[PDB]
């Protein structure tokens, strides 16, 4: 049984929980592009943290992360796309409008940094969870944003855009390598990857719930 299938089976229940959480907040976010962009800003920081940790592992020549260099550095990365969208919607004072980071966000940032220092291979479980969802379900958020905010075809959804390598190719290439590499790892590390996959959902849900949504 491939690692991807073991992880996706284990995360089925929390994925459904996340799904409800996100959909329940979409209508609220789409009511105001500023609200939407502030919410994007949370995950701007998530992806800054994850991608900085990965870049650090690649620079150190981590045996495991380096094996993934081509699939990681070929269009999967999201932080520049998120930053483009946040600057687009919020303008000159975007950084102030993002407010203060929730404890939930700071905790995930700290966790990712710690993984980068002590066990960089476990970052790949968070890539599996975070980056591949952007390439997937993220396309639905993108379509709604463009419809409701009446966006030009080349502005406003850079967080969800894949203008070089296709989202489909990036996702399948990472999956294939993740499964091949994962199967060659000790059972303890495979279990840790499962745990970190679940943790990414947990962190994301915490960050989503901590976001201050106006009653209006």
């Amino acid at each position: 049984e491939p690692l991807t299938k073991r992880l996706s089976k284990a995360s089925r229940k929390i994925h459904n929980v996340s799904n409800s959480l996100v959909n329940a907040r979409l209508i609220a976010l789409f009511s105001d592009k500023d609200l939407y962009a502030k919410a994007l800003g949370c995950f701007y920081y998530v992806f800054v943290a994850l991608e900085a940790a990965l870049d650090e592992a690649l620079k150190k020549g981590d045996a495991d992360v380096s094996k993934f260099k081509d699939v990681l550095k070929g269009g999967l990365y999201r932080a520049p796309g998120f930053k483009q969208d946040v600057q687009h919607y919020l303008g000159a004072t975007w950084q102030a409008q993002l407010g203060t980071k929730s404890q939930a966000l700071k905790d995930y940032e700290a966790h990712l940094a710690s993984l980068g220092r002590s066990s960089p291979a476990l970052l790949l479980a968070h890539v599996y969870t975070q980056h591949l969802a952007m390439a997937s379900g993220g396309q639905i958020v993108k379509r709604w944003a463009r419809k409701i905010f009446q966006l030009p075809d080349d502005v406003g959804t850079a967080a969800f855009d894949y203008t070089g390598e296709s989202n489909n190719t990036l996702r399948s290439a990472f999956k294939k390598q993740f499964d091949e590499w994962g199967a060659a790892q000790p059972q303890e590390l495979q279990d840790q990857l499962l745990s970190e996959h679940l943790a990414a959902f947990g962190h994301n849900n915490a960050i989503i719930k901590a976001f201050p949504l106006p009653a209006t």
